[PDB]
């Protein structure tokens, strides 16, 4: 209990921390639930201890804007440290302060709406590959596991948009380029290893000296040379790698070759498990709400008659599609929490925040708060219609974060997912099976994933 | 050899580092000598590795000013980290960045020339106590160990100028207030413990979690309550404690009670072993250069006839006294090195310095460089006469450092030592004994102290 008396001093409420452990025994239900209960017992602001690390939760919308936007560069610039990360210290999502601001500048033009429009015909091709692999499992006439057919598509989109490799991953389950990227899995921070790091942060330097890394030494070594091969095989003869190779031919130093590999890995990590997981939560909400699934299939047939191919402009045209995606992200925000490290002794919105405190925003707990959402746990896509979309505080619904450090690929991800939904709904309908978990139970761990894999019926239109 | 390829890349020369150990095996001769040899083999700029920590030495005067003065706040603000320090993180000599700048502001008025003039009659009283204890060892007619009679005086000056306690330490060898302060000893950074920290910096966080501290848990606990007792016994009824208690009755927050204890300990640490050690090196240079000792005794008798008591104005009046003190500090600069941590990727005086590099200035090696000193190893106080004192680059001779982070007590220390020398030379002469080590050999460790304790003859005038 070295720093366990800080919140009691400031008068901030919170649960009682055990020595050394702090409040980590409360994670037995998961992040999403320890947050909802704390929002209940204590109100708009409270605190707790991840081991000896004090964490200050905030739920006031005006106070959130100061953290994420206003005092972002001056105060709350970096995320909660974690390791050992090895060379992935150069990834944008991990870099801090000034190294981060240089990386955010060198990679921001990579994610403009102009570059995204040139990636659309490439991503659309794997929508067609997604249909043929789903039509073979539809004539199978038995339940189809979503995260396998969506994982194959998300894998396909990543390998092509980031490196230019074009593989049918579902029909090439043993390709070298596919074998490595499947070993990249989302970090479970309530799992044994990362919990020990939370209680023993002093062990992080020991692991760094042993070259141990949370990113496996082999998948990283496979890409560190694949890039340097492609940087010397494409050279000389619209992928993320090309845009980064173009960037180092000009804040204010060019992207290094190892920094190039770091961002490529972070893009694969980001677009792989997120795209396939969100697409799973959407089809579960459509199969259990056939009214929604039918209405969306009709909007798709109006913009794209004769099962016409979707384009960049035809996708941004659909609004009920954007309503369904936003509503699913409300009930299942894959981030759950937003966090920033306080680097100074500052006073925001009338409250003293000392240096070293981790400020946290419980996104999951705010997405299901009745103070802003009518019938929160119900899947009602009408909240985001242009009639009611104005009653939504942009600092309560933050699926992609907010401020200068929000998700840099928010819009590649939306385009990637909407293109998949359109082609899938132009050829199939989705019914619930007997083994379909209803209602869906979230995993008690540190990931926003279903307890049991989603299984649905798939029929051909 | 994680970061052992940095200097080889930049083209900077330096000795070959072993894996993990780096260049630490070269410290078998000491700091002062590994520095002189490196100044020889490599020139004006070189580098080496304290374990995995790269250290860049610089010896160009214009490049030193940028580090210590110009880019001090922007780049080279903090010293080389070391621990575990516990609550002594709040000491000014240890605090970093903005916490340091706040502490330097709150304690700068404590060390003005105005406050020092009010401390003179107090310090002068223990000059008289120094004489009587030396006159009893003069009629003993046998060699007198200097660091025992000067340690008693330096102890006396510290307890009175910092807390107001007045003890004859040499005749009260068992006083509670004297027993604790004698347990404070200068850190030997070439000793087993601090060398292990250099090779295993990842062990510092482990020791911090076990409340282990390089400052003994007992001497610190004795002063942490002695202050809070005196802060409640003097309250309510010219010491360093009073000036700090006055400071917390006004950048820009008042001094905390624990921060008060931290600075008091750093003042005791500073003024104790330094004052007694420098006074030992001076009397050794006077006893082995009787021409100097006689000339100074005559200058003292001109300003202060009839063994008149020295005052603040009569001390600043003497110039040969100031010449002797400066020349002794040239041959024995107790700091040996000046160091700063580079916090940015900067380019100073036409050289790229990457982040995380420790910039080092070899003070001992520059004080004995023939490129600026004629006959460097000879004790010639005439270098600092107002005739030749202009041929001395203020960035080569830096016994008290330079820039915004120089020694805050440079001038309390000079006044403390000169007052002792005057009273001692007004009553005694110092002859060398048979056991007098001639020439004096410095210790092969990490401290600038004699191999054997200095022993001299003392006769009454
Ligand atoms: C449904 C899909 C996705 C969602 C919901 C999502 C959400 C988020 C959230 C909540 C953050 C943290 C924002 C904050 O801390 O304030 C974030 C950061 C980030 N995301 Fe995403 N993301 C998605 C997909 C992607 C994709 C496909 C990429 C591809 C490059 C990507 C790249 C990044 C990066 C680089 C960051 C860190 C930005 C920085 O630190 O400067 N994300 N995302
Ligand atoms: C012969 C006596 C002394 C000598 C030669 C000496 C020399 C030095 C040197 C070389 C430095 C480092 C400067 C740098 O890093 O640029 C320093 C720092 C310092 N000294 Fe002294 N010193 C002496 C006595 C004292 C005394 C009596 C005090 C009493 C308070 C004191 C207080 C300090 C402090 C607080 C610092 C750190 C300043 C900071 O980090 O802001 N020193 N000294
Ligand atoms: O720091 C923390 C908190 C540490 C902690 C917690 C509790 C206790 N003790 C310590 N967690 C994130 C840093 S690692 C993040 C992990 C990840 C998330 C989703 C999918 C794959 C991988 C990652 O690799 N992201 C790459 C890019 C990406 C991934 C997903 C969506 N968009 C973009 C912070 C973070 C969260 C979300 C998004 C980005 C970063
Ligand atoms: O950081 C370092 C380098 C660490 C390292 C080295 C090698 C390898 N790996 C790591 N060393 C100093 C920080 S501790 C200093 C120690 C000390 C010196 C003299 C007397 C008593 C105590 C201290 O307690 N000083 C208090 C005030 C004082 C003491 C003496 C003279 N004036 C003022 C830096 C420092 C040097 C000199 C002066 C101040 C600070």
């Amino acid at each position: 209990t070295h720093s366990h008396g800080l919140f009691k001093k400031l008068g901030i409420p919170g649960p009682t921390p055990l020595p050394f452990l702090g409040n980590i025994l409360s994670y037995h239900k998961g992040f999403c639930m320890f947050d909802m209960e704390c929002h209940k017992k204590y109100g708009k602001v409270w605190g707790f201890y991840d081991g000896q690390q004090p964490v200050l939760a905030i739920t006031d919308p005006d106070m959130i804007k100061t953290v994420l936007v206003k005092e972002c560069y001056s105060v709350f610039t970096n995320r909660r440290p974690f390791g050992p990360v090895g060379f992935m210290k150069s990834a944008i999502s991990i870099a801090e302060d000034e190294e981060w601001k240089r990386l955010r500048s060198l990679l921001s033009p990579t994610f403009t709406s102009g570059k995204l429009k040139e990636m659309v015909p490439i991503i659309a091709q794997y929508g067609d590959v997604l249909v043929r692999n789903l039509r073979r499992e539809a004539e199978t006439g038995k339940p189809v596991t979503l995260k396998d057919v969506f994982g194959a598509y998300s894998m396909d989109v990543i390998t092509s948009t980031s490196f230019g490799v074009n593989i049918d991953s579902l029909n090439n389950p043993q390709d070298p380029f596919v074998e490595n990227t499947k070993k990249l899995l989302r970090f479970d921070f309530l799992d044994p290893f990362f919990l020990s790091i939370t209680v023993f942060p002093f062990l992080i330097p020991i692991l760094e000296v042993l070259n141990i890394c949370v990113f496996p030494r082999e998948v990283t070594n496979f890409l560190r040379k694949s890039v340097k091969r492609m940087k010397e095989s494409r050279l000389e003869d619209v992928d993320f790698l090309q845009l980064m190779i173009d960037s180092q031919n000009s804040s204010h130093k060019a992207l290094s070759d190892l920094e190039l590999v770091a961002q490529s890995i972070i893009f694969i990590f980001a677009g792989y498990e997120t795209t396939s997981s969100v697409l799973s939560f959407i089809m579960y909400e459509l199969a259990t709400h056939p009214d929604v699934q039918q209405k969306l299939q009709e909007e798709i047939d109006a913009v794209l008659p004769n099962k016409a191919p979707p384009t960049y402009d035809t996708v941004l045209q659909m609004e009920y599609l954007d309503m369904v995606v936003n509503e699913t992200l409300r009930l299942f925000p894959i981030a759950m929490r937003l966090e920033r490290v306080c680097k100074k002794d500052v006073e925001i919105n009338g409250m003293f925040i000392p240096k070293g405190v981790v400020v946290m925003i419980p996104s999951y707990a705010l997405h299901r708060d009745p103070k802003y959402w009518t019938e929160p746990e119900k899947f009602l896509p009408e909240r985001f219609s242009k009639k009611n979309k104005d009653n939504i505080d942009p600092y309560i619904y933050t699926p992609f974060g907010s401020g200068p450090r929000n998700c840099i690929g928010m819009r590649f991800a939306l385009m990637n997912m909407k293109l998949a939904l359109i082609r899938v709904l132009q050829n199939f309908s989705f019914k619930p099976c007997k083994e379909t978990q209803i209602p869906l139970k979230l995993s008690l761990g540190g990931l926003l994933q279903p307890e049991k894999p989603v299984v649905l019926k798939v029929e051909s239109r």
